[PDB]
């Protein structure tokens, strides 16, 4: 079960990446559409850190070690995160969210295969679950921005 | 529409037809402002349930068979369905919501008309109760969009 | 690519929306001993119903589907087929007549199950299993309160 | 001298004004309140454990409309029959020994036909009270009127018939 | 003269019945300062009355008894008097009037524990203590708003 | 609709010369029997806030402009305040809000009859129910004060 | 010891608590028929109320220095209730009828319990099962009332 | 020894209640975009408006002060300006007049903060103090709405 | 019942110490299973207050009159007290709340004979539950402490 | 008092003869306003043991050791028990509240004003919030007997 | 047929009710430091073990099964063996003991799953693996307070 | 208001840092005691999360910008991270705990320091409010632990 582990701990660094970029979004967001989006990044935060309670139990479950310091989030994590900015639009600022989703959702799909080659079904339960709200959230995000989910 | 029966008959029909209209709204609904109505639309649908309960059993406690088959639903309505189209903007949308919702004030209010005329006070406040809930809402949509009432 | 749980989705959405409509006419002409219990149980199976239509619709429009949305697309494209209400129904033929529809869904579901299962798409796959399993369930109850086994 | 007693009989009923009427709809809510009370207690037969609690909800639906025309009585500047001898002589309802024998068809059509007289007077009411322009009484009795005849249609489908109201 | 637990819990069908109209009369022609918390507590009083009829009942009937379920049975065979309404009546007048009517069921629930005791029917026992001790409870109260020592 | 939208305006004023009026007794009150009607007041506050909500909403529902300014209010207003005044007994205060409640319901009188003479049943239902929850706290006011509703 | 009998009946009930609640279980389980409804929940609520009196008793046993019957064999072999295969065939009546009885014997048994308790003194004990017996024996009214017959207790 | 103090707890009362009037007006004549998130939103500023009214007010007659109490007292002791009902303004004017209207709020309760602190009364002084970081974070979210810094 | 009044009275007066007693065990508490132990102590002064309450109502009820102030609780308890001392061990403060525990259960018991010798069956059932849940609690706390209840 | 921790102390003294005192006045009152104020006793001794936790509690954290004894709050406390007595009237027994309260608000100030010479703001803070409410507490309790509250 | 499938939920029922009857007895027995946090813990495990039962024999029913369901049965069919009960085990011997059956019921819905998985019963294979992805989370914190890995 | 900004800025830092130290604790707890402490962790880091709400809206408020990358809180925090490990015994932990608390209580009075002075009394209070409740941490943690809290 080495490489459900390994995609476990990569998720626990990714998770905590996003969850920075979109507590970002969540301070720096200006522009009409705030008073509802900035909320729903609220809303955000807490499912990301309900991934990464189900991902980081999971993997000291199998008897391995999460990511535990910000340096293993940071250099582990393939997301990138730049400073804060009050100038970026809504529209950008979803957009961003999107494509951080977009990410973690191919992750979770990557966890997906790589736990049901190793048949570990309670792993592959815990990302086919992720994966599934967070392109339910893609889909709405996109449709706020006028356009089809594009999966 | 002779009795009251008749028209509690014709709002069953309308009302279900009103339902599935609001939930093509729901789901192909896309551009800015889609967050807030979106699930607005799902709140429509529970209030437009709602109508079709109080006028579905009054009718069945008058001794009148209610309209229960989608033939009899979209035949005897007075609304008209088209396939759904995400292109159509947000604005136009909300527009049709609000056309939806005057036909069936309009009912209402010929609802009320008959019923009077015979005397069939419990089923005349039915149709008082549903129309003042449904113009208030005409009221929001038009405000969303910038315009009167209009009633 | 997806087409075909794309469809097997739709086909759902026409399905439960004409489900739920038959569910409805049980519920309104309902008549015999049993009524009370029965009754607000077809509610309780509307609201079931329209549970998996907003899991299997969302999926729908999550892949870069277009849900049917019109009465007379579901009415069409379902393979269930309606009647007149009529009171003169009994309990018993109106609780089996439940049970065909149930059987009709369960049977749908696997399919939806089989088609995502081939497609690759597993977030499909498992909207169809949960599904199958709660309406699994009802069918022994009903089967049960009809004095006869699931048979599924 | 001191004024003179009168000496005569009660007689009145008449259903005159709204008072009247909602003194009427006191004491016949308080029979019925009684008549389900009964039916509660004494039933047996299948379908028990569903109409034994539910006696208890029509009971609560009673009370309520007791509450809202009482009220509106003593509102109206009336006088509520308030003893169990006001109510049991001014009410139409007839009351009968408790009887465990009765099965639970028997039972319900008689909770119908006791619902079928309040919706009756109910309407008494509603007629009464738009005539004297009381818009307020009117109401009331025309959303009582209108969950009591609910009832009749679902007593009367586990009954097998329709509504027949 | 009660023989038995069956029939001082009858007994006490018919006085919890007139119990309740009398709370129900004072609640209804109640007029003087202190009607803001009073009328609505009569209220409370009338829903714990309910209750004590319901467990008793319930009681009777377990025990192969037949309640009384009729106005006439519960007035004639109650103890306890009814006088017509009359807002004129002042506000600790009613309580004191409340009073009595506790004091009256509190001797009662005495009685059907000293009964149901002699009979060994401890079910019954204490379903007439719990009654006893939260209507001698209600009688301090009152007669503390009455500037009075509870006087059991 | 002219003359509803009318004593539905004019309700708006009242309304909120009213909730003054509460809220100058709730402030000023002593004597005994403070500890009940001081939270009581709050109550009645409430409902008050509730009529205006359910009257403007429906005047401006129905094209109408609602009074939204203190001036406006003051003016249009039946009703006189005065300073407040520790002073006034505990049974005075009750009988100014029994005066301020026998004003609102008259003024629900003439919206009923107003509405029902043009035919706007909404209107209608809205002042009736208003009506019969302040004619119910009359009583037990003047029951508190030892005397008969005398609606 | 002084209080050998109270501690005895409260075994007793736990191992008849335990069988009781595995034969509700098993009316739950296979019951069939009209009703079904109604009846399979209100298993349910009867096996809670049942465990309920098992967590009573067994804790007042423990309490008092007792050891608990903590095992399906004590359970069985103590246990005056007997019990047999599943049968989806028994009628909903039927079903209610042997709920009854076994109804009936627990009513019985805390009857003894209450009087064994009472004779020692053991009043918490003896308020125990006497408020299990008061909810039991409530129960036998309502079964019996829907077979159409009177409490007979 | 607290003159002040009541006088600006009172100053408080009159332009909260001027406050509340805008509010209401500004919820009452909205159109436009936003007009679903907005429009509710000014009910919620509302009910903060009355909770800082209900606790000055309070203060106020618990030093033994005496509040303004009628329309006449409010609109000439308050120093914010009302003007006629207007539907055919933008929602984002609206908005921005709410801000205003904020930011007069939070100056008068530095004052409040300022003239309480002076004379030593603690319990007035953190009124002001919790109502001021309360409407200054009110102002970031409308500025950040109407694409702006808060610039407090 | 003059004897069922003077155990209640004692109840009250033993109640009051043993409560100062369990809020000294609960703010002196040191040591492992300070976490779990400290917010029980809360739970048990709760319950301990309760009993006061319906001790105190039940002897004023029966027209006597209840102990009420400090020097009466002192004088009258048989309970004694000691300062505060953060140096007693977990176990320790355990065994003091046992030793309190059993000297109600004891006192209750007293109380349930002394009432059912005067025929008080009110009272009587009062000190049978109060019992009941202490001694369940003497239990849990010995186990606790790895000893059988010895009741 | 010379100090934060001394005038905590003072106060867990103090607050706990003062929820004896209002315990008395719970008991023993007898009178037209029992009903309403013989459930606020209940409320206000909640509102004490409040103060009593917080304080309490502060000066645990600062390493100080409350006083945990009866006799240490009764010869500690500034406030005075008598007898209870059933013939002490009702606005007598309210007027006695009112003098505790007074006598706590005075307390809390002198902790506001020694916490704050110390630095201690947490303290402070305390003093302050507890302060208010015993102060909103006066103003009603004077005014149900016909009076300002003269702080 | 689903033979297998069916066989190993009605073997998950005996060791259910067998596990639940271990569970209660470490819950009675439980002496030593720990006791006021795990005496409650046993609590929700059975509830939780519970939970898995209602599940299983429902599926099982469904599937056209027959339930085991008497004491025997479970006895007899179960795999775990049940001792006496002792209050002298120790806390961290009771919590090893409670590790022990979890480690088997965690092995047992293994094998449930392979099982279902290989019939096609993709219901009956998500009840174990739900139910498995819990006990082994239970594991690694009975196994923590232990002072050691889970060690699955 | 530079230097409250400044604070507010490290405190968004040490937040963010004391978060992941608490949930390295929460993680990769063993030892008697796991039970209670490691949801208890969980507590902790909700407080902890609700300090940086109160703190990153305060300072955005006051026209600041937040630090929102994880090396930026990392770069900017004194706190000091380390590799996970599993064998730290429990009461090592909490000192670990109790010493990121040590320091933010006095990170928080350097911020209530620093605001006092330049006139802020918003942050002034948020400052004092998180040191108030992170100071009752650091008792019951030190209560566990068999020590005084030694503030
Ligand atoms: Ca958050
Ligand atoms: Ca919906
Ligand atoms: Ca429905
Ligand atoms: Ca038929
Ligand atoms: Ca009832
Ligand atoms: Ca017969
Ligand atoms: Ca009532
Ligand atoms: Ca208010
Ligand atoms: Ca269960
Ligand atoms: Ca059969
Ligand atoms: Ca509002
Ligand atoms: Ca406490
Ligand atoms: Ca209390
Ligand atoms: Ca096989
Ligand atoms: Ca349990
Ligand atoms: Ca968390
Ligand atoms: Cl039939
Ligand atoms: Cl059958
Ligand atoms: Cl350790």
């Amino acid at each position: 079960l080495a490489d459900s582990k390994a995609v476990l701990n990569q998720a626990v660094a990714d998770l905590s990446v996003a969850h920075s970029i979109l507590h970002q979004v969540h301070w720096y967001m200006r522009g009409r559409g705030f008073m509802i989006w900035h909320p729903k990044m609220d809303e955000y935060m807490e499912e990301i850190d309900g991934y990464l309670d189900e991902m980081s139990e999971r993997l000291i479950t199998l008897g391995g070690a999460p990511f535990s310091t910000l340096k293993e989030f940071s250099e582990n994590s393939q997301l990138k995160e730049v400073l804060g900015d009050y100038n970026v639009t809504i529209e950008e600022q979803l957009a961003r969210v999107v494509e951080v989703f977009r990410y973690l959702a191919a992750l979770f799909q990557k966890g997906f295969d790589v736990s049901d080659e190793e048949g570990d079904s309670v792993t592959n339960d815990i990302f086919n679950v992720a994966k599934a709200s967070i392109e339910k959230h893609i889909w709405m995000l996109q449709a706020e921005l006028g356009q089809a989910p594009k999966l």
